[PDB]
């Protein structure tokens, strides 16, 4: 079988082994919705407690994306500088895409600490506009009904982007990007799903939402810093130190 068919299978496998939550569990858990009393309990928590809970959930989600990246064929053969450039620019963009699997467009809820709740759950953070933008982005993606394999291949391409400023081996990243682009396009053709290509987000949209999100995380980290065991210490030290 072709190099390309093996690449499709290796990306989909890496995604399945690092997807964090199973699509089947997320879909079954949709009727499990926070009560009005439970929502008020979250809204009454301090900004610093809600920050600690959200920062830790986001850090864990990032570490699943680092492991995904480390299993992509060719990623570990890039020099360490380029691994960090791609993960710094891309890992949180991948988390914001992965969110659509945990999002219910019928009631605008996300899976958070065991149940589905609306953006009002997060009232204590004082970030309603940013959180509203994140919910709207997931709402956009949800209308594609991405397959597990589509989201594996799309998120691989979010990370493997030869236009990220600061790459030292831009040609080696182009070669991996071209192969992943061919794998995605090959797979959409094979499954009669080329129709999603015209519906994917404007590329600057993900970058611009993500830059606002990370800027806000960096401000909270500065006021009330959390600490975690780095999966990728060189990357951690770039973001945290
Ligand atoms: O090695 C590891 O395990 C590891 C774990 C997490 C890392 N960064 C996470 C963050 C955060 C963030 C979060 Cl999630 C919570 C609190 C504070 C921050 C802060 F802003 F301070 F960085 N924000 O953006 C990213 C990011 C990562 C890649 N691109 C953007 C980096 C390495
Ligand atoms: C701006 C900062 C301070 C607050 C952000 C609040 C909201 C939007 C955050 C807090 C915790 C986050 C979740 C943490 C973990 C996961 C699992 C991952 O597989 C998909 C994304 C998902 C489901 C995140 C979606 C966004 C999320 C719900």
């Amino acid at each position: 079988l072709t190099e390309i068919e093996h690449l499709v299978q290796s990306v989909c496998k890496s995604y399945r082994e690092t997807c964090q939550l199973r699509l089947e569990d997320l879909l079954r858990q949709r009727s499990n919705i926070f009560s009005r009393e439970e929502v008020t309990g979250y809204q009454r928590k301090s900004m610093w407690e809600m920050w600690e809970r959200c920062a830790h959930h986001l850090t864990e989600a990032i570490q699943y994306v680092v492991e995904f990246a480390k299993r992509l064929s060719g990623f570990m053969e890039l020099c360490q500088n380029d691994q960090i450039v791609l993960l710094k620019a891309g890992a949180m963009e991948v988390v914001l895409v992965r969110m659509c699997r945990a999002y219910n467009a019928d009631n605008r809820t996300v899976f958070f600490e065991g149940k589905y709740g609306g953006m009002e759950l997060f009232r204590a953070l004082g970030c309603s506009e940013l959180i509203s933008s994140i919910f709207d982005f997931s709402h956009s993606l949800s209308a594609l009904h991405f397959s597990e394999d589509e989201i594996a291949l799309y998120t691989a391409l979010v990370l493997i982007n030869a236009h990220r400023p600061g790459l030292q081996e831009k040609r080696k990243v182009e070669q991996l990007q071209y192969n992943l682009e061919l794998a995605f396009h090959h797979h959409l053709h094979k499954t009669h799903r080329q129709s999603i290509l015209a519906k994917l987000p404007p590329k600057g949209k993900l970058r611009s939402l993500c830059s606002q999100h990370v800027e806000r995380l960096q401000i909270f980290q500065h006021l009330h810093p959390i600490v975690v065991q780095a999966a990728f210490p060189p990357l951690y030290k770039e973001l945290f130190s």
